[PDB]
Formats: structure tokens, sequence, C-alpha cells
């Protein structure tokens, strides 16, 4: 639709919502793979992804087309199943914030 009105929802609803979330805070932030002790996380994860990029895109018009942040968001959350085993609770957590994504999306404007 109207590029604007999106992105806007996305920053203004959908980014708002899972930013406040109790499982928000492991995303709020790029992955630190020394202070954490991951040694091959960078080896792994080759497109890096957080809320803060995505936040910090959404408020510089980085982005041109609503798909593209939510590209950001998926990667986001496909870095995490991917470096992680099935039974972490990041794994958990990040599949909790996915879900409200993808209802929340579900209402994005079209004009
Ligand atoms: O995919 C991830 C990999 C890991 N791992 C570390 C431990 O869990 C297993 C593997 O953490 C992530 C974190 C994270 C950030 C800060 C933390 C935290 C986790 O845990 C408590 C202490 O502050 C955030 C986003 C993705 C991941
Ligand atoms: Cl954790
Ligand atoms: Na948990």
């Amino acid at each position: 639709g109207r590029v604007t009105n999106q992105l806007q929802y996305l920053h203004k609803v959908v980014m708002k919502a899972l930013w406040k979330h109790q499982f928000a805070w492991p995303f709020r932030q790029p992955v630190d793979a020394v202070k954490l002790g991951l040694p091959d996380y960078h080896k792994i994860i080759k497109q890096p992804m957080d809320m803060g990029t995505i936040k910090r895109r959404l408020e510089n018009n980085y982005y041109w087309a609503a798909s593209e942040c939510m590209q950001d968001f998926n990667t986001m959350f496909t870095n995490c199943y991917i470096y992680n085993k099935p039974t972490d609770d990041i794994v958990l957590m990040a599949q909790t914030l996915e879900k409200i994504f993808l209802q929340k999306v579900a209402s994005m404007p079209q004009e």
C-alpha cells in the first residue's frame, strides 16, 4: 500500500508492542558474542539483526518498503533458531515474539 502508513504502523504498533514485551530485552541490542561467550556466533550467523537496529532504521527512513523491515525482523528470529538448540529459553522467547509480530502484520494498513 502506502509505504509511509505501513512503515509508521511497523514502528508505532508492531515494533512498540514487541519492544515492551517481557521477552524483548535480549533483542533490543545486537548479540555480543564475546560477553555471552559465543565463539561461533558470527561464524554461523552472517546477517546479525536486533530490534535496536530495526528501530533506528525505521526512525532514519532507511527502508523503502514494509517487506524490507519485515525481512529484518525475520532475520532476527531466524538467526536465533539457527545458532541455538531447540530447547534454549531464547528460542522460545523468539517464537513468542515472532507470533505476535505475525499477528500484528496481519492488520497492517494497505493505504
Ligand atoms: O541466539 C542467541 C544466542 C544466545 N545464547 C546465550 C545463552 O543462551 C544460549 C545461547 O543468546 C542470545 C541473546 C542473549 C542476550 C543477552 C543475554 C542472554 C541472551 O541470556 C541471558 C544474559 O543476557 C540475545 C539474542 C540472541 C541470542
Ligand atoms: Cl536467556
Ligand atoms: Na522463558
